[PDB]
């Protein structure tokens, strides 16, 4: 899905963890494409839930580059997440590109919390 056009002026919370990772340009450029992506979805985050969704994207993020491996996971354990929530996640995980595709299952928890539907 085609993530929304928007101006995104991010929580101080959410600024201070960019600002001390190791690129903000691009954890900043990924937290405001996975909020615009959202909100193409229908889906909007609290200010606490973003804090606890950049958390997650900065450590992608930074796999994305150093190679460290995908945390263990069992998908089974995800049956019941929500399509919409899984695909969306399954986007943003190809979005950011040299990951493993079962990143999505930990992401998509995120989306799901926002819906209210976990």
């Amino acid at each position: 899905m085609t993530p929304l056009d928007a101006n995104v002026e991010l929580p101080t919370e959410v600024k201070a963890m960019i600002e001390q990772s190791s690129d903000a340009q691009a954890a900043t450029a990924l937290v405001n494409y996975v909020i615009k992506l959202a909100a193409a979805a229908e889906i909007h985050f609290t200010d606490l839930q973003l804090q606890v969704l950049t958390n997650h994207l900065i450590e992608m993020l930074g796999r994305s580059k150093s190679g460290e491996q995908l945390p263990a996971v069992d998908p089974t354990m995800f049956a019941e997440v929500s399509q919409k929530s899984l695909d969306l996640a399954d986007q943003v995980v190809q979005h950011i590109g040299h990951l493993e595709v079962a990143e999505k299952y930990v992401l998509s928890i995120h989306f799901e919390a926002a819906q209210d539907k976990i």
